[PDB]
C-alpha cells in the first residue's frame, strides 16, 4: 500500500496482507476481531479493510471528540457505501450538506409528541401480536420469534409512517457475505457499478417502492414529508427516506426483540420480575400508554442491558474529512475511525462479568457508573440514530402486551447458550425458537 | 474499433458510433432495427453491439450451411453471456465438448414415449386452469391470460420434470432494459462481475433452487438427470438444467399462449373452425390424447402462423470459431452470425400479406411452399430448441381444454391492435386481457 501509515503513525495492529489487508481475520466476524484486537493493543489500534485504513479507538473523551466535539467540522460522514444509486440520498448514507438538511426535514417525527400519537395506532397490532402468539400457544408447537416479531414489526413501520394496515401473516412485501467481501478489495469497482445500475439493493426490491411509495398515493412521517416540503424534499429522495425507515423498523425491531426474548428465557427470574412490574404498573392486564411505558423501570433496565450484550450496529464509524489531532492523535485525512461498540460493551475493564446478562447493571444505584462513551447502543452526537426513542418505545409496548399474557421457556431445540453469526452482522447462527404458555 | 471489419469486407450496414456501436438503434427494439436494416441492405449486412461485430444473414442456405451444415466444426456457440457463475454449465449456455455431453444427456427427455408418458400427468392442470378460468367467467370480468396460463404452465413445469404438484395460485414461488445495456458498451465488465459473484440472475431466485432442486429430494427429467448420471452429471450442472427447464417451460408456454388467444379473439371464424376440429375429433368434450392431439390440422396451423407473427427467439445466433467461407462469403473468426427470424418471418419477399393472421399459409395445400429456413420459430440444426415437441404439446393440449369450454372475445381494455414491447423481449407492451364466455 498504503499499508504503512500505521507503520509511520506508530499505532499497533496487525500485520496486513497485500491488497487484502486484515480481512482474511474477518473469518470469526467482526465482533471477535475488535475484541481480539483490543485485548492484543490497548486503546488504539489500526487495521485495513482492503487498502483502507481503519483506526480503532476506545477512549471515552477520544469517542466523544470523534462523535460530538468534532461532528459537523471533521467526522460529518460514514465510510463509503456502494453501490446505491438513488439511495445515496438516504439519511444515514448522506454526506456533509446534504444530511444536515434531511437531519432537519425528518428530525421532527420522533418528538415526544409525534411519538406519543402512535401509541393510540400502535395498540392495535400488539392485539394481533397476541392473538397470533395466542394460537401457537394452545398448540404447543414451538415458536419462531423473528417471524411473528417481523410480522409486528413490519405492521407498526407501514402504519406509523404512511397509514398502511395488513395483518403480516398474508405475507405482504418484505424485501430481503458473498459479494461485499469483493467490495472490499475492489472498492474501485463501485464507481463501475454504480453506472451499470447494479445496486447491493436489487433492482426489483427497490422497483417494487419506487412506485409503491408514489402508490401512497395521495388524495404520519410520509405526511410529515410533504408537510415539511410544502432546498426541498423531492420524490424520489423521499422514497429513499421511506425505504430507510422500513428496514429500520422491521429488521432491528424484531431482532432486538428476538435476543430480549432469548434472555428472558434463559433468566426466568427476570422474566418474573419484569411481569410483576407490568401488572403493578398496568394492573388487570390494563393497556400500556406513552406515559406507563415510560414508568417501567425493571423493563428500561432489561432493555437496555441486552442492547448492551447485542449491539446490533456492532461498530460506529466516521470518515477523517482532514486531518486533525484529536486528544493528542493526529489522524490524517481518508481514515475512517471506528468505535468498537460491541467490543467496549463487553471490556471485563468496564464492566464485571461482562458476559452475563444482569439488568441490575443498569438499576438507578448502578447506572451511573456507566460511560455514555463506551455504553452506545444507539451511537451518539448530531448523527446518532435518528430512530431511537421510537425503537425503545415500539419494543417496549410489544415486550408489555407479550409479557402481559404469555410466559416463555426454552425448548429442546432452543439454541443454548447462543451462538452469534460468525457472518457479516449480529444476528443468531440458528432462529430463536421458545415454548410459549399462556396466563 | 474494430469498426472498420464491415467497411473492409466490403459488407453493408449502418455506420457505427464510437463505444457504442448501432446500439441506440434499437430504441425501437431489435425487431424493428433488423427489419429495416433488411429492407435498406438486402441479404446480408453488419452492424456492431458496442465493439462487437454482428453479420446479420437472410440467404436460406446460407443460414442451413450456420446453422446445419457447419454447426459441429465453427458455428458451434451462442453469443457469450455474462455474468452468468454456475449457469455456464446450463445447456443453452455451455459451449463447445460440454454442450456436446449436455445435449447428450438431455436429449432422451422428449423422446414420443417421454412426451407420451406426459399427457396423462398434464391432463389434471388443464382441468385446474378451465376451473379456474370458470370462475372468472361466471363472473364476467376480463381475464389477464398470462396469470391463469404462467400459473398452468407452471404447474406443467414442476411435475413434467420433478414430481411437484401446486395449484398455482397460492403463489408458489416464481422468480422474475436497464443494465444489460451497460454490457453491450462494457463486456470487459463481464468476468469483473464474476469474480464478484454478481448475477443477471439475482443470488436470491437462484439460492431459491440452489437448495430446492437438492430439496427435490429424493429417496421424469430430474429421475432422467441421475438415472442417465447413474463425465456424468453433477448436482450443481444439474440444478442449472433445472432452472433452464423452469424457465422455458413457464415463460415461453404461457407468453405464446397469450399471443394465440389473442389471435384466436380478433379473428372469430378462426376461433370457431378450430373448436370445431376440436368437437369433431374430442366429441363429447373428450379428454385430449398424444395421438388425437397430432391429429388436429388447423390446432396446429393455428400455433404454427402464431408463432410465424411472434418468433418469441427473435433472432438466432452462432459464434464464428475460426475463419470460415459460407456459400462464397468470408466469415472471420469472432464474428456474431445472427439469424433475424422475426424479420425473415414477416418479409413481404416470402410471405403474402405478412402482417396478417392467415393459416392458411401452413395447410397442406400451402405448407410446402415454406422454406424451413425462413421460418424458423424453433431454430434448426443440432442446436435447435430441445424443447419443441414438449411446447407444441403442451400448449395444444392446453388450447383444446381451454377452447373445449370457452369462447374468447375482445374487451373495451383489450389492446387492438396489439402493440409489441419496445423493449427488450417479444411481449406486448400491455398485458392481454379479453372476455371469456362459457360454452
Ligand atoms: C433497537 C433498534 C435500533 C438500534 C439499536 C439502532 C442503532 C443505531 C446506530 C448504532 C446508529 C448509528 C449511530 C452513530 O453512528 O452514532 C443508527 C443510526 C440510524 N438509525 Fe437506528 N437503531 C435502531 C432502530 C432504528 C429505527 C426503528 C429507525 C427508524 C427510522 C432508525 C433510524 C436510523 C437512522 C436514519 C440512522 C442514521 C442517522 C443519521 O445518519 O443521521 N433506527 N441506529
Ligand atoms: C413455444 C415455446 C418455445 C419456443 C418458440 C422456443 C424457441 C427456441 C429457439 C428459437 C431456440 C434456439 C434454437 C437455435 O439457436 O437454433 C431454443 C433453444 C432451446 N430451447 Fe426452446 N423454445 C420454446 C420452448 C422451450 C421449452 C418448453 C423448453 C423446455 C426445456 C426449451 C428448451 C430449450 C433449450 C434447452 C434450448 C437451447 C438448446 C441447445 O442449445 O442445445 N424451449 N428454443
Ligand atoms: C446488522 C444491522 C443491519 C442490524 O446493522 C448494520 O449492519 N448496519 C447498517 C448496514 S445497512 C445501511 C442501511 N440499510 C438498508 C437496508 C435496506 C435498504 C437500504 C438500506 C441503513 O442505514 N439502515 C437503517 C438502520 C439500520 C440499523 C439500525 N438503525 C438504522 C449501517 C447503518 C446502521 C445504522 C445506521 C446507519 C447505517
Ligand atoms: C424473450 C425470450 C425470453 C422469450 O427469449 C430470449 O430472449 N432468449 C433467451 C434469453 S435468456 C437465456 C436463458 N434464460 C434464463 C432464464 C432464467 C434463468 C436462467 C436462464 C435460456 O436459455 N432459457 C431457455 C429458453 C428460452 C426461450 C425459448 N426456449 C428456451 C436466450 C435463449 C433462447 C433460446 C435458447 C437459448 C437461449
Amino acid at each position: 500500500h498504503s499499508h504503512g501509515l500505521f507503520k509511520k503513525l506508530g499505532i499497533p495492529g496487525p500485520t496486513p496482507l497485500p491488497f487484502l489487508g486484515n480481512i482474511l481475520s474477518y473469518h470469526k466476524g467482526f465482533c471477535m476481531f475488535d475484541m481480539e484486537c483490543h485485548k492484543k493493543y490497548g486503546k488504539v489500534w489500526g487495521f485495513y479493510d482492503g487498502q483502507q485504513p481503519v483506526l480503532a479507538i476506545t477512549d471515552p473523551d477520544m469517542i466523544k471528540t470523534v462523535l460530538v466535539k468534532e461532528c459537523y467540522s471533521v467526522f460529518t460522514n460514514r465510510r463509503p457505501f456502494g453501490p446505491v444509486g438513488f439511495m445515496k440520498s438516504a439519511i444515514s448514507i448522506a454526506e456533509d450538506e446534504e444530511w444536515k438538511r434531511l437531519r432537519s426535514l425528518l428530525s421532527p417525527t420522533f418528538t415526544s409528541g409525534k411519538l406519543k400519537e402512535m401509541v393510540p395506532i400502535i395498540a392495535q397490532y400488539g392485539d394481533v401480536l397476541v392473538r397470533n402468539l395466542r394460537r401457537e400457544a394452545e398448540t404447543g408447537k414451538p415458536v419462531t420469534l423473528k417471524d411473528v416479531f417481523g410480522a409486528y414489526s413490519m405492521d407498526v413501520i407501514t402504519s406509523t409512517s404512511f397509514g398502511v394496515n395488513i395483518d403480516s401473516l398474508n405475507n405482504p412485501q418484505d424485501p430481503f457475505d458473498p459479494f461485499f467481501l469483493s467490495i472490499t478489495v475492489f472498492p474501485f469497482l463501485i464507481p463501475i457499478l454504480e453506472v451499470l445500475n447494479i445496486c447491493v439493493f436489487p433492482r426489483e426490491v427497490t422497483n417494487f417502492l419506487r412506485k409503491s411509495v408514489k402508490r401512497m398515493k395521495e388524495s404520519d412521517f410520509l405526511q410529515l414529508m410533504i408537510d415539511s416540503q410544502n432546498k426541498a424534499l423531492s420524490d424520489l429522495e423521499l422514497v429513499a427516506q421511506s425505504i430507510i425507515f422500513i428496514f429500520a423498523g422491521y429488521e432491528t425491531t424484531s431482532s432486538v426483540l428476538s435476543f430480549i426474548m432469548y434472555e428472558l428465557a434463559t433468566h426466568p427470574d427476570v422474566q418474573q420480575k419484569l411481569q410483576e412490574e407490568i401488572d403493578a404498573v398496568l394492573p388487570n392486564k390494563a393497556p400500556p400508554t406513552y406515559d406507563t411505558v415510560l414508568q417501567m423501570e425493571y423493563l428500561d433496565m432489561v432493555v437496555n442491558e441486552t442492547l448492551r450484550l447485542f449491539p446490533i450496529a456492532m461498530r460506529l464509524e466516521r470518515v477523517c474529512k482532514k486531518d486533525v489531532e484529536i486528544n493528542g492523535m493526529f489522524i490524517p485525512k481518508g481514515v475512517v475511525v471506528m468505535i468498537p461498540s460491541y467490543a467496549l460493551h463487553r471490556d471485563p475493564k468496564y464492566w464485571t462479568e461482562p458476559e452475563k446478562f444482569l439488568p441490575e447493571r443498569f438499576s438507578k444505584k448502578n447506572k451511573d457508573n456507566i460511560d455514555p462513551y463506551i455504553y452506545t447502543p444507539f451511537g451518539s452526537g448530531p448523527r446518532n440514530c435518528i430512530g431511537m426513542r421510537f425503537a425503545l418505545m415500539n419494543m417496549k409496548l410489544a415486550l408489555i402486551r407479550v409479557l402481559q399474557n404469555f410466559s416463555f421457556k426454552p425448548c429442546k431445540e432452543t439454541q443454548i447458550p447462543l451462538k452469534l453469526s460468525l457472518g457479516g452482522l449480529l444476528q443468531p447462527e440458528k432462529p430463536v425458537v421458545l415454548k410459549v404458555e399462556s396466563r
